[PDB]
């Protein structure tokens, strides 16, 4: 049996937020929420996350997910561990002792930590990792047979001990019930230490291992906001290598921005500087060119998004969209729909083939199939307190820069004239025009001050 | 006599696409393109390139440019160079062999290569790069003197051997008439291979040297979207230092998109996060600012095109342009236009000095200079049949929000009323109003929605 | 007492620009002006500047913050140094000679490096860097105990020589009466060079020490574009690591574009690819997201800036705009302002919990608080010749699709039809409507293009 111990009652200062250290996000999730997916490749029987400042919040991110405990306050990874005690104490099993805030640590990395555990049956194992640069980082000594001897801070190094390269990452995985046993007598014997455990186990000549990291850039623990884009840095060259590998063309991967649950299909193409967001979904073939930024968005396949921002909405197959046009929430966006620039859909659902290709707004609107939207129209749905809706059948024809002034329906096959303010229903295959009539006044020209001889 | 054999004849899986890999493009054209520019610099006196699969989507793109010859199944290198034998059978000269799918292989790498092989009086040449991660390479064992012995697969190679660094780039420079010669030998003897070549010529002790690529990144093969993007970033780091060398500014040369064929006048300026495609050129002095996006246009001297979308058009000196317009296909903008915010320009010719400053569609129109358009203006050019054309003269003052419905003709020095339809010409020196008479009714605002009483 | 020579007389030619190398910017100022600002780090009691080619322009940018000396030609380091002579002969004191071209030179570094030589007792200090291709560079040669024995020049270097990794930045730190004697007799025994001062005090015996920076890519001697960029590289990096330490949250710090002098707020949060210039001020919590344009601005508090351009304005706390909209020159949007997609503001103060959200351009006006512009609302204030201003009163409903003609005053609580043309003043409480009346035609559709039947 595996458990899984998370650490997340960070109180610390370089970070300058309100919002606590494990809940701030990369590629769209919350530190704390990487970890536990990594924690979920060891298949654990039990999840205890301990929380400290504003538990609150950090309970409604894993809400069912672990169960909490609390630690009324700073006194060491030591204490932290203790208050799982109650929980864990005196099952027989394998414990994972991991912080939330080192979001890079991978599944795959955890599961072969916790064989290397197992298999070497090691009392307790460290997660190590190596790096040229040691300084500030826990030094793991090994004899030449190579078990651990110890963990040795830089407050307390030698020299000789200065220059190891293998390094503790705070990461553990512990025989369970020898981990409480020994916190307890370091508890009656004393600030304490998971680092402590360690010690006596060595009293005790119990097995204590180490396995070493492949990358040490997985073993980033983030305290501040140069560490937390270190992260993302990282995890965005993770999710887009996984969407390259699937058949997804980046024309830059080191600078496209794709939250970690997006789903991409294949032969999908993406230029640099596209952002997708939340539980966004992208058909076969789509294109997507710089700027785009889609949000809680379902794209069909074959569609071009040119350089739009389209937010929880939903796009058939065959659409194009751009450039500067804006998708705002509960809009639908049927096959073969042209949305072209300067175009805001709000809340409405556009039937299949419909063009909507310049400067228009169309808010709160239900649209058929074919309709036609020349450049300039407006609809217009709220009067100051209600919200109307307009009904706009198959194959209408708005006449560019016309104002629809809702609730009115517009009937199949009408058209309302270029121009027009539109206040009454339109029936089906009628036309209707409101607008005024041209009337020239020739040579008066001469006497405005645009006119060439006026300058 | 130079002759160049390029092995375009790929059957591999990892790009999950229908498009054959070595037509995916990099910086706006195909890998097998790329590769193609190269080998010119040899001045090959034939170039044979071997298709295989979908033959004739590669025979489009070097269509005129090389011999073709087909192999109609995968099996080997050898065999692909076989194809090519009834074209250069028994000529005398020096032959590359290389793989359409390594498109970062400079010209200056394949002179230096051939110049190798024919002062070294070599047999055959490997061009050979060398990297610290060597796993999967076939390796180059030279011996002393310091000749090639052979080639050493990794699935065939001792321990020693596993730690060369010296590795096979899959590019080779052959006797020509030795060749052949020795295909046929291993063809009759015998899936084959070009490396046995080398096998046969260490048999007759005939002598196989080595040209060792100062850049390892040159030497990539891409067999995946990883891959290409990695040829991507290359390409784009190596187009952006020819640029700046010529004396173009590059806020983020790392992060800006300019074609292989983009032209790029001295003392231009270029934010981050421009995309320059296609047949462009961009004239002394103009400044390009982020989000900009130009494909096959030219822009001329002194202009400023800030975040903004110019497609198939043309752009004279002084011109500027944005932030969010949209210039469509044919398009010219005549000297010192400007074009402001949310302005679409289509297949529209703007006379010198001529300004749309907002929120206007001009499409299918004929615009003389000094032209003001007021900000809303939208000309209306297709009745759901027929496409249009305006014709609007010299120094017209077209009036915030008017519609223009085409075919009409707006004669010089005209003016159109702020809100106007108009449906009829305008005299040169007329003015034309169509729009609605301003009546007040005092009061009555307090009996609406939006009125502080009724909040 | 130190002093600072500052060497900006750059004739060279790899640039291929009018505008004088020192003068060329990185992150909103000049190299030279990086350069100043470390020099201040020493507090220097003169400050001498020299100047060559195209003076003026460079007296323009450090008017007021040194003095000037010219070298009328080029004639060496030794010369431009001689310039100063007039200026600091005689005086007591250790005296920086830095270029004006090395911007990326720190005030930590000038500082560390005053201090070395103040301490060891050096006649002369120079400034040095380690790297492992100094090719080209002068090489340090010290001796064992470890002074400096001189600098060796790659065209006059032994073989044994040129593996010296310490290589010379061409800053140094001098006795300033030495320095001057020294000058005078290798001018009289003579192009000279600064370096020729190491030769004589080694002849003489005197004390000539090396300090070391720690990192090499601060000593990048800009001579062309590439370099350039690379420097723009490392400010930027430089630049947003202060952010970030400050508690600004970056999704990608390696492509956002912040000028020198941004200030920016604990709590922000910034999309990659935005751009920060000029004199901006951010709040605490406001969110900048990717494509976001913003200079010599001030955005308040709990903003959010979508995708969107602003030029020489204020925004107050909790003020939206965007995506795509433009505020240009001498707005002010009050508290809680929302701006939409595609909205002009120009020269206009908008009061707090206004609403533009769509197709809108307010130019030249004076806005009230709690005003709503339906989508399509536009203000006309240039005639061709005057430009006029609009007054709009508090809690206006100005209808969609509308059409202002300045000059004009809505009075408070006014209201203004969707779709009518004003032309004269509305009072408080009233409405005004100038628009055509709708007249539908039964079955007329049938006989348009756009008719399902005549398809
Ligand atoms: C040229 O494109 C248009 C022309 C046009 O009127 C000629 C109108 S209109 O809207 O003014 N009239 C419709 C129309 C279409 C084709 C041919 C003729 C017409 N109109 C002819 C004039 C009108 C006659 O009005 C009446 O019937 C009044 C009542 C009576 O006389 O009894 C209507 C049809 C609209 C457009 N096109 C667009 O608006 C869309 C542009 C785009 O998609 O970007
Ligand atoms: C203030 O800017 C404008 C004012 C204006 O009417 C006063 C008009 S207008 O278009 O309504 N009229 C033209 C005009 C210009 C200057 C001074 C006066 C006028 N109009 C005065 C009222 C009109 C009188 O109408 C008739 O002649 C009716 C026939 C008769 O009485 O016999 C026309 C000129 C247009 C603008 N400006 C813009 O549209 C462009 C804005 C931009 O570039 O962003
Ligand atoms: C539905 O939203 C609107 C309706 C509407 O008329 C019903 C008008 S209106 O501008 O045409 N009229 C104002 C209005 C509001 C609420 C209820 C009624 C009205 N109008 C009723 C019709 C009008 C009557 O006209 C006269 O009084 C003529 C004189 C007379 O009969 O004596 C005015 C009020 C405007 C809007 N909304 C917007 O423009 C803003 C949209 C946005 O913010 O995006």
């Amino acid at each position: 049996s595996n458990f899984a111990i998370i650490l997340a009652a960070g109180k610390g200062t370089r970070m300058k937020s309100d919002l606590p250290k494990v809940l701030h996000k990369v590629a769209g999730i919350s530190m704390l929420e990487h970890v536990f997916r990594s924690v979920g490749a060891i298949q654990p029987e039990k999840t205890v996350t301990v929380v400290g400042h504003k538990a609150e919040l950090v309970e409604e991110v894993l809400a069912e997910q672990t169960e909490f405990v609390t630690q009324s306050e700073q006194l060491g990874t030591g204490h932290a561990v203790m208050m799982t005690e109650p929980i864990l104490e005196g099952l027989s099993g394998h414990t994972l002792v991991i912080a939330g805030d080192t979001p890079l640590i991978t599944g795959e990395s955890l599961k072969n930590l916790i064989d290397f555990h197992i298999n070497h049956k090691n009392v307790a194992t460290i997660l190590t990792a190596e790096t040229d640069n040691p300084f500030g980082y826990g030094r793991i000594v090994r004899n030449d047979n190579a078990e651990v001897l110890r963990i040795v801070e830089q407050k307390d190094a030698t020299d000789f001990e200065k220059q190891i390269k293998e390094i503790n990452t705070g990461t553990y995985v512990f025989d369970n019930e020898r981990l409480f046993e020994a916190l307890k007598n370091i508890n009656t014997n004393n600030e304490y230490y998971i680092t402590d455990v360690i010690g006596i186990f060595r009293e005790t000549g119990e097995k204590v291992g180490a396995y070493t990291l492949k990358d040490f850039d997985e073993s980033l623990g983030v305290n501040d906001r140069v560490a937390l884009a270190t992260a993302e840095s990282v995890m965005r060259r993770r999710i887009n290598h996984k969407h390259m590998v699937n058949g997804v063309s980046f024309v830059n991967p080191e600078a496209t921005y794709i939250d970690i649950d997006v789903e991409i299909a294949p032969e999908v193409q993406i230029e640099a500087n596209v952002i997708l967001k939340g539980q966004t979904k992208i058909g076969a073939e789509t294109v997507l060119t710089n700027g785009t930024y889609v949000v809680d968005s379902t794209i069909g396949a074959g569609a071009v998004i040119t350089n739009s921002m389209i937010e929880e909405s939903s796009v058939a197959d065959g659409v194009t969209v751009g450039p500067y046009a804006h998708i705002r929430p509960n809009s639908s966006l049927g096959a073969q729909v042209h949305i072209g620039n300067f175009v805001e859909v709000k809340g409405s659902s556009i039937g299949e083939n419909t063009k909507a290709g310049h400067l228009t707004y169309i808010g709160n609107c239900e649209v058929g199939s074919n309709v036609n939207f020349g450049a300039g129209t407006i609809t217009v749905n709220y009067d100051g307190k209600n919200k109307y809706k307009t009904v706009i059948g198959d194959n209408v024809f708005v006449g560019s820069n016309s104002t629809i002034i809702a609730p009115v329906e517009l009937g199949d096959n009408s058209l309302v004239g270029a121009g027009s303010t539109i206040t009454k229903d339109v029936p089906a295959d009628a036309i209707a025009i409101g607008r005024g009539r041209q009337i020239n006044k020739d040579e008066y020209a001469t006497r405005l001050p645009h006119h060439p001889k006026n300058q």
